[PDB]
């Protein structure tokens, strides 16, 4: 319903929207242009619905994987920073938001899942996945409803999204049905079957458990840290357990800011991002609300790199793989989500599930 003269930003609920709003207020003072920060439910799936008929927000925040599918539908505007601006952010972060030669977004931060453990309850964290299942429910709790959390275990011994080869992603070469993904999932289902974990554990349940001091371990991102801080739990962040000597390989996501192609405030959006958001102060404001992880801007990243928790995020990142941004990621996530959920709940076996996932992605 139009939108000229003001900015409407969409960012997920788990990130620093109040922090981003302080940035909005700084822009506002100087420019006179109102900045509105919203966090709707399932904005990543809702963007395409609204953006298609020239609606929605001016700017959108999300991990880079969804962006390539957005780019291909003609929903994003081309971002055009000069080469001097480009030199401020790490080159690999620019590579993430590069679709078909064109920059479709500004890189903000690098996110990776880590092992979060209660130091008072468990002073020394388990080095392997196989030493977790012990006698009773005594174990870890993490979101099992979102494929993003169980991925690290599945990829650990061989699973892969899309075969990466010669710069291209073999879309017809999906690897969720090999023996590495089958072992990862069988291990997870065995945890559930042997009752050390519940199949309905979601984000909120898992978070509550750890913040209330009911669980000694959990798996989460840099955005989770704020909640644990206020909860007063003595926690440490470290590397993901190994599975059969192989490190867990988490999917590396780059929080990105894309600009709607229907937005009449294209230059206002551009000015907010380069002059206000992507500065030391800009990123500091958002980081205070809920941590971002490893930031794209070198200057602020250099200060942030000595923090022990960021160090662990990075180690997990370099042992993982950057997510593909192509348009086949959307269907990839539904296939894996359905596969993990079915298998854990007893709808079908590990072999049945994964085969179906493969088949639906390779169609
Ligand atoms: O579970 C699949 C889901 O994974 C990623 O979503 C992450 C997101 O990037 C993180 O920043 C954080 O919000 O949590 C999400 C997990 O619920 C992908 O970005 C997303 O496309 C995909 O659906």
């Amino acid at each position: 319903k139009i939108e000229e003269g003001k900015l409407v930003i969409w960012i997920n609920g788990d990130k620093g929207y109040n922090g981003l709003a302080e940035v909005g207020k700084k822009f506002e003072k100087d420019t006179g242009i109102k900045v509105t920060v919203e966090h709707p439910d399932k904005l990543e799936e809702k963007f395409p619905q609204v953006a298609a008929t020239g609606d929605g927000p001016d700017i959108i925040f999300w991990a880079h994987d969804r962006f390539g599918g957005y780019a291909q539908s003609g929903l994003l505007a081309e971002i055009t920073p000069d080469k001097a601006f480009q030199d401020k952010l790490y080159p690999f972060t620019w590579d993430a938001v590069r679709y078909n030669g064109k920059l479709i977004a500004y890189p903000i931060a690098v996110e990776a899942l880590s092992l979060i453990y209660n130091k008072d309850l468990l002073p020394n964290p388990p080095k392997t996945w196989e030493e977790i299942p012990d006698p009773g429910k005594s174990a870890l709790m993490f979101n099992l409803q979102e494929p993003y959390f169980t991925w690290p275990l599945i990829a650990a011994d061989g699973g892969y999204a899309f075969k990466y080869e010669n710069g291209k992603y073999d879309i017809k070469d999906v690897g969720v049905d090999n023996a590495g993904a089958k072992a990862g999932l069988t291990f997870l289902v065995d945890l559930i079957k042997n009752k050390h974990m519940n199949a309905d554990t979601d984000y909120s349940i898992a978070e509550a458990a750890f913040n209330k001091g009911e669980t000694a371990m959990t798996i989460n991102g840099p955005w989770a840290w704020s909640n644990i801080d206020t909860s007063k739990v003595n926690y440490g962040v470290t590397v993901l357990p190994t599975f059969k000597g192989q490190p867990s390989k988490p999917f590396v996501g780059v929080l990105s800011a894309g600009i709607n192609a229907a937005s009449p405030n294209k230059e206002l959006a551009k000015e907010f991002l380069e002059n206000y958001l992507l500065t030391d102060e800009g990123l500091e404001a958002v980081n205070k609300d809920k941590p971002l992880g490893a930031v794209a801007l070198k200057s602020y990243e250099e200060e942030l790199a000595k923090d022990p928790r960021i160090a662990a995020t990075m180690e997990n990142a370099q042992k993982g793989e950057i997510m593909p941004n192509i348009p086949q990621m959307s269907a990839f996530w539904y296939a894996v989500r359905t596969a993990v959920i079915n298998a854990a709940s007893g709808r079908q076996t590990v072999d049945e599930a994964l085969k179906d996932a493969q088949t639906r992605i390779t169609k």
